[PDB]
């Protein structure tokens, strides 16, 4: 989509949205955004699964990793070093039930993180503005908030307990109303 904005993305003609970045600066839209931005007093080079910084009235955001960098956002491909590489083989074997960002039971936020060589998906905090994605306080290399999709949530019950094991971004099939909620934390 495309909404007045600071920075140079969805402005007034080119609908462009950043997944975790768009979401933090700008959430009423979703495409691949990723272009350096930096004249002399803040920083814009953002993707949507990288490691840059926005530019937010002198407050440069936090997005994910580019290449090797420890953040908890749009992963891209294997998002990590080596270390996160054997902390995600070992994490995901235990916790297969986040293949994607989910979160809804008496944890913390979870998102898919893992690399291979298989058929899968992006994980939630690669994911748009969809209908059913929110935001949780997740738990990894550093407590913070990360967009949540639906996927892997927990089961209504009699108790949260993750549904299965999945990397899919929640998707509707109506796309005839203002399909953007707001999150809760």
């Amino acid at each position: 989509m495309a909404h007045e904005e600071d920075g140079v993305c969805n402005s007034n003609a080119p609908c462009y949205h950043c997944d975790a970045n768009g979401e933090n600066c700008s959430c009423n839209c979703e495409l691949f955004d990723c272009e350096a931005k930096k004249p002399d007093g803040s920083y814009a080079h953002p993707c949507r699964r990288c490691d840059a910084n926005n530019i937010c009235k002198c407050s440069c955001t936090a997005i994910p990793c580019n290449e090797d960098h420890p953040c908890h956002h749009c992963h891209e491909e294997d998002d990590g070093d080596t270390h996160c590489h054997c902390s995600c083989e070992h994490s995901h074997d235990h916790h297969d039930d986040d293949t994607h960002g989910e979160c809804t039971k008496k944890a913390p936020c979870w998102r898919c993180e893992y690399n291979a060589d298989l058929k899968h998906d992006v994980c939630g905090c690669e994911c748009s503005k969809l209908p059913c994605n929110d935001e949780h306080p997740c738990y990894r290399k550093e407590g913070g908030v990360v967009s949540c999709d639906c996927k892997t949530i927990t089961c209504n019950e009699d108790h949260p307990c993750y549904h299965s094991y999945e990397e899919d971004g929640v998707t509707k099939s109506d796309c005839d109303c203002e399909h953007s909620p707001g999150p809760s934390e």
